[PDB]
């Protein structure tokens, strides 16, 4: 084996550079190195709150991405358009890193390496696809078994359970994959206290965080997805008021332009998988936020070429 190796058993910037190129060229990280990454990142993630709370100083910026769904070559394109992660260039990836796209292993191990290299400046939040039920149907479980083993898949499932469920920037912007709640009165402290190391329940706030969607009319509706609900602009306004927040940023729905701003400004969708499943034809975006001005700035981008492997090839 002549591929990327850890230095004195730890990730370094020179290792991360070697790995992205290794993967671009369709090569596999040695199982021993993938193991060390998974055990080290479980350790780091298991120490974090369910609600990650981040302060951005007035000269600091952060980038927010939505669903990536194993589109590794579009992930590389984000880093080329927007720069490598670093202490001065932090990132948040907002769930659904795996499933649907056929380079989910490359996406998740690159994201984990950067989490290890920059633990205070590189942030991962759980999506509805970081779960067993979903991985078993939509491709990730099949992909890991094909490249590694069932055992390695079990380790991934365990690591995913330690992903935090939401992130609050400067006590003003709350970020989750799905959205708000099926009941009125949920608070930030309620989120902090969720015992998250598990597969999510069929109902309740951990379910809602990963699964809900906005609707335009006031009220709530039963979801067409069969779990959680659709929430109206009355629900969003009430939640922001109680928790002294400005707005929310969520993902979980494909948008033709890469983003959407619903509820009069209060409920932003960001989606980071362009030409989703090689079929949608949609643009993607990421958001920039700055400590001195937390209003979202949208940066759009389009799909780049990838090797000839079809979506869901491992599903
Ligand atoms: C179809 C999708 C998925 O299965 O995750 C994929 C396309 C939009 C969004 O991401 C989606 C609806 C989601 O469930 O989060
Ligand atoms: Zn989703
Ligand atoms: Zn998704």
């Amino acid at each position: 084996y002549s591929g990327p190796k850890l230095e004195d058993g730890k990730v370094t910037i020179s290792f991360m550079k070697e790995l992205m190129q290794w993967y671009k060229d369709q090569k596999k990280l040695h199982r021993k190195c993938a193991y060390q990454i998974l055990v080290q990142v479980k350790e780091v993630l298991s120490k974090l709150s369910t609600l990650v709370e981040t302060t951005l100083k007035e000269t600091e910026k952060i980038t927010v991405c939505g669903d990536t769904h194993g589109q590794f070559y579009d992930l590389l394109n984000i880093f080329e358009l927007n720069g490598l992660p670093s202490e001065t260039n932090p990132y948040i990836f907002n769930g659904d890193f795996v499933d649907r796209g056929s380079f989910s292993v490359e996406v998740i191990l690159t994201l984990f390496g950067f989490k290890l290299l920059y633990p205070d400046h590189f942030h991962l939040l759980r999506g509805n696809h970081e779960t067993d039920n979903m991985n078993q149907i939509y491709g990730f479980e099949g992909e890991v078994k094909a490249k590694y083993t069932a055992q390695m898949y079990e380790l991934f499932s365990e690591v995913f359970e330690w992903l935090p469920l939401a992130q609050c920037i400067n006590g003003k912007v709350l970020i989750m994959h799905g959205g708000l709640f099926s009941e009125d009165g949920v608070t930030l402290d309620d989120i902090r206290k969720i015992e998250r190391n598990r597969q999510p329940p069929d109902s309740g706030p951990m379910c809602d965080l990963l699964w809900s969607d906005p609707q335009p009319q006031n009220g709530r509706s039963i979801s067409k997805r069969g779990v959680s609900c659709q929430f109206g602009p009355d629900v969003t306004k009430a939640f922001l008021e109680e928790n002294n927040l400005d707005y929310i940023i969520r993902s979980h729905e494909v948008k033709a332009e890469g983003y959407e701003v619903a509820h009069g400004g209060r409920c932003v969708t960001v989606f980071s998988a362009p030409n989703y499943c090689d079929q949608m034809g949609n643009k993607a975006s990421y958001i920039h936020l700055q400590g001195s001005d937390l209003r979202p700035q949208f940066h759009q981008f389009t799909a780049v070429p990838h090797p000839n492997v079809k979506p869901m090839a491992y599903a």
